[PDB]
């Protein structure tokens, strides 16, 4: 029993940790077999960020301006490319400790993993959501660009994001491991503003599923909804719509817990008319919108 | 920018993860040097856990009844003696992946992660606190015992937690790794009741300045007061006492921000006493005790 907000073990993913520089500039590399993956901003002077052309002052670097430590051994680049935001930069060594892996391009709403690393040491693991408006709120310091999310399915570790920049109101924004941004964001230092943050809302069902499992049942109430119902309510709270799909993929807490999902919508409707009252579920005052239904599910059954 | 609930990167206590079997009973067990560290209830039917006598229950037991498994590999136990609550099997391979670590009792409010296994595998890892009351609130399904929980000091892990049981409220109680249980709990299916999980005020306190280094300053008040005065509201609260040794630890946030601790305290005063009005402090609707002052900093400064 209990519910935590969990993130993936780390190890697999310390293991291909790397420090890059380029000049002046030191940020964390993710080191893949014979590639280490970083924000190709490490070429970026803060002068450059302002406007940069990467093609243009890509053309000034060689394989040699590329610093790559492993540790405290240096690696060899032998070949470096740009593909889209990020630097593919060849290295001499396969990386001993290359998990099994995959990219994947995540959609609004998925969890993830982010290992935080300065100078290649990973400081420390955090659950996150990419939001509906493609940022995640992350906790990331300069020198924290390259920290990269994942998830884990038993022994193989997918990598979903690679960290680039704060907006200017502090929320985040990176790409997927081919460099391609999450959302309208470009990796440049100009004023970016993000869209409307709206709560993800079959992942706040799949957290009320999660609180009736572990005993917190009070806000069950005695009404249902429809789909059409529950997202007119949904739209005025900057809740995301609900679907078919959303509702397929609560099937199993569903099931597990004898609660039909659009019960769960009527409860949930009457959460946000109603508020909380003061009252806590799974310890928390507001509703929690970044844990998935696969996520309830792997912490409720104990998947490894 | 950002403050998130963060976890050690968990790669160093994965190496040390082993399962352990004693007749139909399978858990997690420490794998530190030549000794493998589990709880002494491995030993237990669900039928003796009612009532146990361990040394009674031990003497039918030898070497070769204690069952080691570390990946799909069988280690061989050469020895076996109880300290307090906890198993010590020597077996005949030093853990080639021991880091260097220490074995602490952390006092309550002090925070620490988890790696939450099942058969020596490990599943996740979050953050807890040690609660006022000698209680953790984690995430503990059956088989998650001999799960740890540890803090970091660069490459030094120090354990601090053991895994043993879950109290019929559905908190956890355990060990140091010396086998000693946080609190008056003690390794018997007994109705066993905790105190009253009161509030860590000097975490609150961490977590305010954490909130006005990250731009959320909304809840700054006018007001300063006293520790006294402070106190009776915090006593009013079921927070705890604020002692000098709290002020003292907040100096380095004091300093950094320019809040007085005193000032600080003023602050948490209104809002205990007018509550957050629907507002949020670091995407938080409810005041957060499971960051420490020493918290606060490394993830504020970047410590690796
Ligand atoms: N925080 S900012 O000045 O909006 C910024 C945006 C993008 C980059 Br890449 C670097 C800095
Ligand atoms: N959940 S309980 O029945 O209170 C319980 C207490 C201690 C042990 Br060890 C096992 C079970």
């Amino acid at each position: 029993s209990g519910f935590r907000k969990m993130a993936f073990p780390s190890g697999k993913v310390e293991g291909c940790m790397v420090q890059v520089t380029c000049g002046t500039t030191t940020l964390n590399g993710l080191w893949l077999d014979d590639v280490v993956y970083c924000p190709r901003h490490v070429i970026c002077t803060s002068e450059d960020m302002l406007n940069p052309n990467y093609e243009d002052l890509l053309i000034r670097k060689s394989n040699h301006n590329f610093l790559v430590q492993a540790g405290n051994v240096q690696l060899r680049v032998i070949g470096h490319s740009m593909q889209n935001c990020v630097l593919k930069l060849k290295v001499d060594t396969a990386n001993p400790k290359t998990p099994k892996y995959k990219f994947v391009r995540i959609q609004p709403g998925q969890t993830f993993s982010v290992l935080a690393c300065y100078n290649g040491s990973p400081s420390g693991v955090y659950q996150c959501a990419m939001r509906p408006n493609f940022t995640i709120k992350g906790s990331f310091l300069n020198g924290s660009c390259g920290s990269v999310g994942f998830n884990i399915d038993y022994d193989c570790v997918s990598f979903c994001y690679m960290h680039h920049m704060e907006l200017p109101t502090g929320v985040h924004a990176g790409t997927d491991l081919e460099g391609n941004f999450y959302g309208p964001f470009v990796d440049r230092q100009t004023a970016q503003a993000a869209g409307t943050d709206t709560t993800i809302t079959v992942n706040v069902l799949a957290w009320l599923y999660a609180a009736v499992i572990n005993g917190d049942r009070w806000f069950l109430n005695r009404f249902t909804t429809t789909l059409n119902d529950f997202n007119l309510v949904a739209m005025k709270y900057n809740y995301e719509p609900l679907t078919q799909d959303h509702v397929d993929i609560l099937g199993p807490l569903s099931a597990q817990t004898g609660i039909a999902v659009l019960d769960m919508c009527a409860s949930l409707k009457e959460l946000l008319q109603n508020g909380m009252n003061g009252r806590t579920i799974l310890g928390s005052a507001l509703l929690e919108d970044e844990f998935t239904p696969f996520d309830v599910v792997r912490q409720c059954s104990g998947v490894t």
